[PDB]
């Protein structure tokens, strides 16, 4: 689980997503595995506006923080799950890293600020969705 706390919005996983987020839409995109929701409360988090692929991402199932080296925003094909049928996803990058489905909601940044979520991953992959190209999220 995590979200991203940007100006009055919410970013979630879209399959993680609450009724109350569904309630208090902004924007979603299944393509994408994301969806963002208006807050009553400013966040804190800041988003990088960067092309970085080396930065710092937060593991649940491990209580720790990687460093790691990940790929640009990229169309991936990826596995069916619970929440989604063998697909390709898009804006998703791929690092190394220990990865179980309870960690969608890590947070990736780098120098910049926040990169992108958790999405994907297994055997040894972690794939984050981006959220850099969402320019949108720092104004209104
Ligand atoms: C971080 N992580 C490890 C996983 C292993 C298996 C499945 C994962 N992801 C999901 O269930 C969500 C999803 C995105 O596209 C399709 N399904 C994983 N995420
Ligand atoms: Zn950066």
């Amino acid at each position: 689980s995590g979200a991203i706390y940007v100006g009055n919005y919410r970013v979630v996983n879209r399959h993680l997503a609450t009724h109350n987020d569904w309630a208090n839409l902004v924007w979603e995109d299944s393509s994408r595995d994301l969806l963002v929701s208006s807050t009553t409360a400013q966040g804190c988090d800041t988003i990088a506006r960067c092309d970085c692929q080396t930065g710092v991402y937060y593991c649940s199932s491990r209580r720790k923080h990687y460093p790691v080296s990940f790929s640009k925003p990229s169309l991936i094909f990826v596995e069916a799950s619970e929440y989604y049928p063998a697909r390709y996803q898009s804006h998703l990058m791929l690092a190394v890293g220990h990865s179980e489905p309870g960690d969608c909601g890590g947070i990736l940044r780098c120098q910049h600020g926040v990169v992108g979520i958790v999405s994907t991953g297994g055997n040894g992959l972690v794939g984050f969705a981006d959220v850099r190209d969402l320019l949108w999220l720092d104004e209104e």
